[PDB]
């Protein structure tokens, strides 16, 4: 029901310009804050930019500030990035999600090549296992964050899929084996058999203070 089209990635040369849309159907666009993340290659995710959803409000990362423009056009349906200036730096696959802060639908990403905070830290960074183990994986935030904590799915190649949000609160559709647990600065996410398509990087982040910041992410290889 909930789509995400994303387009516009390519590669251009330092100094130039790109336009990234975000066609959005299935839920009411203009109800919502939408944003930008995105993940250079081989890296974490990093969030990019937000938009209220009449547009009044907005928010770009300490990198991008000044050289992005995130926007929005309700009748259409359409979030949008401009990028000005661009930066070898900035290559990376760019993903919009549905919400401000937990996000609960993403993009299918594009790719663009150019040729105080809160602190989330997660154990392992890596890890090997097989089919019908137990993984748990911890994230710790450097200041307390009560509940807002969410976990996200990775698999290689494709856009992160939300797990658990509020520290506990499994999202509609994922399978039960996964749990969140925790609180203040410690929390955890239990893989309780490990199945086969479950190979992928998960992600923490906190919900609470700007700016929005993820976990380096842990790697589960089979």
């Amino acid at each position: 029901e909930v789509q995400l089209l994303e387009s516009g990635g390519g590669l251009v040369q330092p100094g130039g310009s790109l336009r990234l849309s975000c066609a959005a159907s299935g839920f009411t666009f203009s109800s919502y804050a939408m944003s930008w993340v995105r993940q250079a290659p081989g890296k974490g995710l990093e969030w990019v930019s937000g938009i209220s959803q009449l547009g009044g409000y907005t928010g770009y990362a300490g990198s991008v500030k000044g050289r992005f423009t995130i926007s929005r056009d309700n009748s259409k349906n359409t979030l949008y990035l401009q990028m000005n200036s661009l930066r070898a730096e900035d290559t990376a696959v760019y993903y919009c999600a549905k919400n401000r802060a937990t996000f609960d639908y993403w993009g299918q990403g594009t790719l663009v090549t150019v040729s105080t905070d809160i602190q989330m830290t997660q154990s392992p960074s890596s890890l090997s296992a097989s089919v019908g183990d137990r993984v748990t994986i911890t994230c710790r935030a450097s200041q307390s964050i009560s509940s807002y904590l969410n976990w996200y799915q990775q698999k290689p190649g494709k856009a992160p899929k939300l797990l658990i949000y509020a520290a506990s609160h499994l999202q509609s559709g994922v399978p039960s084996r996964f749990s969140g647990s925790g609180s203040g600065t410690d929390f955890t996410l239990t893989i309780s058999s490990l199945q086969p398509e479950d190979f992928a990087t998960y992600y923490c982040q906190q919900s609470q203070h700007k700016p929005l910041t993820f976990g380096q992410g842990t790697k589960v290889e089979i």
